[PDB]
């Protein structure tokens, strides 16, 4: 199936989800000239409660941290939205070296890696299943993370990890709220786009914080040294697992500042 090495990653991956080549796809390259202030977005507003984180999970190409969404004890609002969107999950993107690694970029500049706090639509749909496929259906906060100081706010999730070093692998991962991981203006762009790797469904709304959050070299080394193969197998290190930037096809990425 699909990955993010030669044979199975990115360039391979329209064979078999051709809205891959679609005119809505994520990421994209944000051209500060490009962008179109829009003083109807209201600020983000997030509210989450620590006792919904539930557990970290090893999926292989990355690792996730998922919440408890049964009710809107963690919720995103404001922004673009009318609706309440019910957190889900955090995950991160991280490349081969410090180089690159984020999955958006801004004015062509490449960042170490990427923070992707995700959510659904629980005004509307029922489930993130029903959700997911939905073009209002996600609501995703990326925060770019440039490599420097060691950030402390990680630690947390950054000691979970040996405990899921190999493909399947999850641990109970509790009273965590990842607002604490957010950078500290929450100015922001905003684009239709989609999910970033299969299935690529065009239901993402995005909001790309405009600030930095720091991460340092030896934390994206944790990162990397996840392994991707199941427990037993030959070692086989996460090295990378953004995709490259994807083109605009007449989308208008906005601008809360
Ligand atoms: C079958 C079924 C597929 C998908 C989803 C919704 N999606 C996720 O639960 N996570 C996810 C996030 C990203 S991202 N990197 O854009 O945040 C990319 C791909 C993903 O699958 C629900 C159900
Ligand atoms: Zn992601």
């Amino acid at each position: 199936d699909w990955g993010y090495d030669d044979k199975n990653g990115p360039e391979q991956w329209s064979k078999l989800y051709p809205i891959a080549n679609g005119n809505n796809q994520s990421p994209v390259d944000i051209k500060t000239s490009e962008t179109k202030h829009d003083t109807s977005l209201k600020p983000i507003s997030v509210s989450y409660n620590p006792a919904t984180a539930k557990e970290i999970i090893n999926v292989g190409h990355s690792f996730h941290v998922n919440f408890e969404d049964n009710d809107n004890r963690s919720v995103l609002k404001g922004g673009p939205f009318s609706d309440s969107y019910r957190l889900f999950q955090f995950h991160f993107h991280w490349g081969s070296t410090n180089e690159h690694g984020s999955e958006h970029t801004v004015d062509g500049v490449k960042y170490s890696a990427e923070l992707h706090v995700a959510h659904w639509n629980s005004a509307k749909y029922s489930s993130l299943a029903e959700a997911a496929s939905k073009a209002d259906g996600l609501a995703v906060i990326g925060v770019l993370m440039k490599v420097g100081e060691a950030n402390p706010k990680l630690q947390k999730v950054l000691d979970a990890l040996q405990a899921i070093k190999t493909k399947g692998k999850r641990a109970p991962f509790t009273n965590f709220d990842p607002s604490t991981l957010l950078p500290s203006s929450l100015d922001f762009w905003t684009y239709p786009g989609s999910l970033t790797h299969p299935p690529l469904y065009e239901s993402v709304t995005w909001i790309i914080c405009k600030e930095s959050i720091s991460v340092s070299s030896e934390q994206l080394a944790q990162f990397r040294s996840l392994l991707s193969n199941v427990e037993g197998d030959n070692a086989v290190p996460m090295q990378h697992n953004n995709r490259p930037t994807q083109p605009l096809k007449g989308r208008t990425v906005r601008a809360s500042f």
